[PDB]
């Protein structure tokens, strides 16, 4: 199966009519994704308790060679984000 | 840096004033995580628009030896959830 954040979002309306409108919903469901990539982006490990924690990784750069000229290359870095599973996570998958 | 769940939820309560309490950040962003594990638990892939997508993963059952002995043990298999850092958060991460 699949969820989106659209539906993500649909089911905090739905579950919060009592705090914030379908819009709103959107909105904030937006904002925690946006505000948890901000965070990344400023270099911050995201913890969130009894779900995991995303920090930012970068793949290093290192030598290669040119495969053709066996001139030296350097492989260039990259970042990524990665996310550990925390514990509850884990256990809740393995009820 | 850091950034938890509560941090989270204290800008999202600081962004939002006008549309809900910081006591209900604070119980919407418990329910983003908690929705989003209950998605993972029932076997849906979470894809979150431009920050990622979530799996169950599966780290296979696999034949290992018991090393004393040399019969033929079953390794088991547990679940743990992946992330996939979306496009969107790549290129912000490498800006
Ligand atoms: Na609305
Ligand atoms: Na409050």
């Amino acid at each position: 199966g699949h969820m989106s954040k659209k539906e993500l979002a649909a089911q905090i309306a739905e579950k919060f009519t009592d705090v914030l409108s379908k819009t709103h919903a959107e909105e904030i469901t937006n904002f925690v994704f946006d505000h948890i990539k901000k965070a990344l982006v400023a270099g911050k490990e995201v913890s969130i308790a009894g779900f995991g924690k995303f920090a930012v990784t970068e793949r290093a750069a290192r030598d290669g060679r040119n495969p053709s000229t066996g001139e030296t290359i350097k492989i260039p870095a990259s970042k990524s984000a990665k996310f550990k599973a925390g514990k509850q996570l884990k256990t809740d998958l393995n009820n």
